[PDB]
């Protein structure tokens, strides 16, 4: 049931009190500035674009005739839509003319491309008889 509760006394300096001291030392720290170096190196002098890739172009040339099973009604109404000439019927077709340089042949597919029976005649492709 003892107790020696014993403590040291040392002395030492400090701001206390509402004390207040400034001391402000930089040594040589900063006195004065300067470092940059901004060039912005950017200049355009040319894209550079070549194809040299042709020489040549396309081309289609042809012209004869063109069975279309319908009446002159018809006839006249085709060869005006698409260019050509309603000569004479065969029967159950009529023989138009398609102008020069017409693709006559693709004609024919949008009309039997409904079911219309057509033939791609020509005007002078086969030979004649004696």
């Amino acid at each position: 049931q003892e107790s020696v509760t014993m403590d040291g006394k040392q002395y030492s300096t400090i701001e206390v009190n509402g004390q207040t001291y400034l001391i402000p030392d930089n040594g040589s720290k900063k006195r004065v500035a300067r470092s940059l170096d901004s060039k912005v190196p950017q200049q355009t002098l040319r894209r550079g674009d070549v194809l040299m890739q042709g020489a040549a172009s396309p081309e289609l040339t042809v012209s004869g005739t063109l069975l279309v099973e319908a009446d002159d009604a018809s006839a006249k109404a085709l060869a005006t839509r698409h260019g050509l000439n309603f000569k004479q019927s065969s029967g159950g077709i009529a023989l138009l003319e398609a102008k020069p340089g017409t693709d006559l042949n693709a004609i024919a597919t949008k009309l039997k491309s409904e079911g219309v029976n057509v033939q791609i005649e020509l005007s002078g492709a086969e030979q004649q008889p004696k």
